[PDB]
């Protein structure tokens, strides 16, 4: 029941910089590096669905709910998630699905969709529930 | 007449990594700077060019060096592109970091660059073409 975000970090990267950019969305508890060459691999890890309580804050102060659940529903396959953000937007703030890598370990992933994108009316969402226990 | 460099510093790029990687083979003289950064290096001598040429000798990629050089001739100006990661841990390939050369006789920087050579060994060592 933990999520995790992997993003790569070339040598003309700011490890730091991909760092603050994914923290504008995702609330990581855990971190370990790996390579590829040149090339550092951040996965990042946290145990609650809370750590992505800025993700889902962004989704509605953006307006973009209707494109982040075709996004997310298409990201189901069992009992995870996996979806893209853009990495370059995330660094300046903004979140655009699509890199920023993410994948959820739940076993009602429709409820995760539901939880963050609601289906819309005029942009208004037409539920809130509470964060999946 | 002058040596230009053009390289793009994204918002998950530290402008210092890339100035470094440039470092490695070109001296600028001056600089200048969507949501991406433009980063542009220039320098008004071909001495600020020794570096690429020191390299091309140690590394040994002569062949491979005139080759790209000559043909990114195209009137008075020459240009070629370098990769970026690769030049940000010190190593020279050939192609995000542009390079851009002004100058009246453009294949006597190549010959300078670039010398022709015969069983790994350069035909001629030039000295810097003037200014």
């Amino acid at each position: 029941d933990k999520v995790m975000v992997v993003a790569e970090v070339r040598p003309s990267e700011d490890v730091n910089k991909v760092l603050s950019a994914i923290s504008n969305f995702f609330d990581f508890e855990k971190m370990n590096t790996r390579k590829e060459g040149i090339i550092d691999i951040l996965v990042l890890e946290a145990r609650t669905l809370k750590s992505l309580l800025k993700f889902h804050r962004v989704l509605r102060n953006e307006r973009i709910l209707d494109s982040a659940r075709k996004y997310l529903m298409k990201g189901i396959e069992g009992n995870t998630i996996a979806f893209m953000i853009h990495k370059q937007a995330a660094a300046v703030g903004v979140l655009s699905f699509v890199a920023i890598k993410f994948y959820i370990e739940y076993q009602n992933p429709k409820e995760i969709v539901d939880w963050l994108a609601p289906k819309t009316a005029h942009g208004v969402p037409l539920w809130d529930n509470p964060v999946p226990p």
